[PDB]
């Protein structure tokens, strides 16, 4: 990713070093009075809300390069009581204090474009899930990250599609399609493999009906088809 | 609104004017191959998409003061097959072309950050949203949702807070599954109707399944959510 290297750059440049977070650990948290934007570089990490009785709420996953903030730039106070928990084994993050962030996007317009742009992928994500949702339910969420993870993560082999991720538990699956229950997810991904939409094929997931899935969920792959062009048309 | 005010100000000061528009007409929609920047200063608007079958598919609400892009800033290329249709009577917007806005957030880095900030609140308002919805389903939505509508448009009265807005674009905002769940918030007495207006007499009730956009509009609009908590 040509921007999120110039960004990467720009701030080293301005003496932001990165950081190394292993699995489990918080970048940041909704206790901290102190607000962020966290530049991940690499690794997997997914935004979560824990209630008062204790509960874990899984509300958005991302991957690097990409930018997180959790404070709005012009009052620095928190945009909502989110967690940003590692789910990869390592991650890298630059954090920054939103003071030191506006400072920073002043002097360089393009990198503030950058910032501003993935703000946009995030308004245009959440609306193409909660789209794909009305139309087809959980299928239709289930079937739009499975066609995500594919368009990043897929390689060709003679099993299918293979999704080249490590601990790609099921139940990691369910929570980005939005579904806490683990059973009601084990309902739609089992009939996905009895159907041989995917199968489970010694450690990773393989897709063998691309179309089936790009059929489910139709608005999360006209989002990364206007979004992500480029990967999008190495399996269309 | 201040911020909204300057911004509005400096588009002017700048030569930018706004267009009226009004019910049932779209700002913009998903076959312009422009894309704009669209400040909505007063109305009220939704954003919609269509399916491969011409349904007609209700996204998102948005209000004025406002900003609604529909491309990336970028590239300048359309982040969504999306519509802006007008819900009220008339709205007032500023029509803006995102290569044009560019050069003018770059000379005033101030209104930058109220444009960027706008896209921190959008984002937000949709995770609280969906939070709500994983926790309360249906339920939790329609009482976000009239719980946002009752903090920006109710006053109190001796009737309860009374929404002030048309009854028309009342019912314009609010599927079998939700008028059964809306009509039960009616007959629990939630809200209310009564000369002529609806009121709110169970803001507890909204606040009890739509807790993170109750959270959300705390924290995105502290000024509003206490002139009822
Ligand atoms: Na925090
Ligand atoms: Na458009």
């Amino acid at each position: 990713n040509a921007q999120a290297e110039e960004f990467k750059k720009y701030l080293e440049t301005n003496g932001i070093k990165p950081k190394q977070f292993h699995k489990k650990e918080l970048i940041f948290n909704q206790w901290d009075p102190q607000e962020y934007c966290i530049f991940l570089y690499d690794g997997i990490t997914k935004l979560t809300s824990i209630s008062e009785n204790g509960t874990i709420m899984n509300l958005q996953y991302y991957k690097g390069a990409f930018v997180i903030m959790s404070g709005f730039i012009d009052t620095e106070t928190s945009v909502g009581y989110y967690n940003l928990e590692v789910i990869s084994e390592q991650a890298t993050a630059y954090v920054i204090k939103i003071n030191e962030l506006k400072e920073l996007l002043s002097k360089n317009l393009t990198h503030f474009f950058y910032v501003f742009q993935t703000l946009q992928k995030q308004v245009s994500y959440s609306l193409a899930k909660f789209n794909d949702f009305s139309i087809n339910g959980k299928l239709g969420s289930i079937c739009g990250q499975l066609l995500i993870l594919t368009y990043v993560y897929g390689k060709e082999t003679p099993d299918g599609i293979k999704i080249t991720l490590d601990n790609l538990t099921m139940q990691e699956l369910g929570y980005s399609s939005g579904i806490a229950h683990s059973s009601a997810v084990s309902r739609i991904i089992s009939k996905l493999k009895q159907e041989k939409v995917i199968v489970y094929k010694n450690s990773c997931f393989y897709v063998q009906n691309l179309d089936y899935l790009k059929r489910y969920g139709p608005k999360l792959d006209e989002w990364f088809y206007l979004a992500c062009p480029a990967t999008w048309g190495k399996l269309n």
